[PDB]
C-alpha cells in the first residue's frame, strides 16, 4: 500500500501532461517581452519543488525571501506564476515555479490520525513519490522537456541558490548540446 | 503497484474531506426555500457516482436524460450541482451529484501507451478504487454521513433508476432510525 504511486500517476495525468504542452508557448511568447523590458529571459521549463518535509507554504517567499513573485504568465484556465531568484538584493533569475500539491496530501495524511500514516511513512512516500514521478517523465513525450523536479531535505539552506544551481546548469546544457 | 490506493487517498484528503462540511449546511439552508416552493426535499447526502468503466461525460444528461441539471448549490469556492431525477417525465428526486474525477484518471492511463495500463488494469483498478474510498469512508468522523458512493457496471442500464433507488432507500433509513 504505497499512496504515493497514485499520486505520482495522477499529478502526472491530470495536470502535468494537460499543461505541459501550452506552457512551452506561454513562455516563448512572455520572453519576447521580458527580453525586450528586463533584458532578461525565463527559463522555458517549468520547475517544480518537491520539499521532502512536505511543507508547502500558501506563498513562496515565506520559504525564501529570495524567491520574489514576478508576474503571472499570460494565457494563450490554468495559472501560472513566474518567480525572480535574488542574490544579494541583485536579480539571478526568473523562471515558472511551483510545489508538487500531491505533497500536501502527505502532509494531511500524517495529521489525520485514522491513516495510521507517520511521519516516518509520510518522508518514505515523498521520495518514493519523487522517484515515481521521475520515471514517468522520463518516459514521456515531449513533457518532460518542458519540467524539472527539484527535490530537497532541509537541514536539522538557501532553496533561492539550490533553484539557481539547477537554471544555471539548465542554461549550461542549453548551449553546450 | 496499485494507482487506486493513491486515488482514493487523495480524492478523500484533498476534496472530500474539505468539502463535506460545509455541504451538510448548504443542503439544509437550500432545502429551506425548494420546500416552500416545490414542495421538494434534496437530500442531505453528496452522491458520487463510480461507473466501473471509468467513463465520466461531459454532462450527466448526456450518459442519461432522465437526470436533468435543476440549480446551482449556493457558496455558504466550491461547485456543485443539484439534479433532479424524472420517471416517465415526472420529478421522483432530487439531490447533489458529480461523478467521482480519479476514474477519469484511470481512463486516460489505459489510453496513455507508455503505461502499459491495459482495460483490465483499469477495471481492476476502478473496483479497487471504489472498496478504498469505501474503507476511507467508514472509518472518516462524519464526513461519511454526508455522502454515498454509487458503484455500478453497465451491461453489454438507468442510471437514473439507480440514483433513485439509493434516494429512496435513504429516506427510509432516515425515518425509521
Ligand atoms: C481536478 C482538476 C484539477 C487539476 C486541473 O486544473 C488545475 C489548474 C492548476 C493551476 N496552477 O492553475 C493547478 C492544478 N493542480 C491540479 N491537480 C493536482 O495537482 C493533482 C494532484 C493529484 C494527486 N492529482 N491531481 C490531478 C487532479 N489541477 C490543476
Ligand atoms: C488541487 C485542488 C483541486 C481540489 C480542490 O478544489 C476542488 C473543487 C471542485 C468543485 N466541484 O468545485 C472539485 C474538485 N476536485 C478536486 N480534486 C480531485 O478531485 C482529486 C482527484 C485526485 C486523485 N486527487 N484530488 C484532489 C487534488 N478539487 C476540487
Ligand atoms: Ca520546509
Ligand atoms: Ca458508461
Amino acid at each position: 500500500f504505497n499512496v504515493a504511486h497514485g499520486l505520482a500517476w495522477s499529478y502526472y495525468i491530470g495536470y502535468l501532461r494537460l499543461i505541459l504542452p501550452e506552457l512551452q508557448a506561454r513562455i516563448r511568447t512572455y520572453n519576447q517581452h521580458y527580453n525586450n523590458l528586463l533584458r532578461g529571459a525565463v527559463s522555458q521549463r517549468l520547475y517544480i519543488l518537491l520539499p521532502l518535509d512536505c511543507g508547502v507554504p500558501d506563498n513562496l517567499s515565506m520559504a525564501d525571501p529570495n524567491i520574489r513573485f514576478l508576474d503571472k504568465l499570460p494565457q494563450q484556465v490554468y495559472s501560472n506564476s513566474i518567480y525572480e531568484l535574488l542574490e544579494n538584493g541583485q536579480r539571478a533569475g526568473t523562471c515558472v515555479l511551483e510545489y508538487a500539491t500531491p505533497l500536501q496530501t502527505l502532509f494531511a495524511m500524517s495529521q489525520y490520525s485514522q491513516a495510521g500514516f507517520s511521519r516516518e511513512d509520510r518522508l518514505e512516500q515523498a521520495k518514493l513519490f519523487c522517484r515515481t514521478l521521475e520515471d514517468i517523465l522520463a518516459d514521456a513525450p515531449e513533457s518532460q522537456n518542458n519540467c524539472r523536479l527539484i527535490a530537497y531535505q532541509e537541514p536539522a539552506f538557501s532553496l533561492s541558490q539550490e533553484v539557481l544551481r539547477h537554471l544555471r546548469q539548465e542554461e549550461k546544457e542549453e548551449v553546450t548540446v
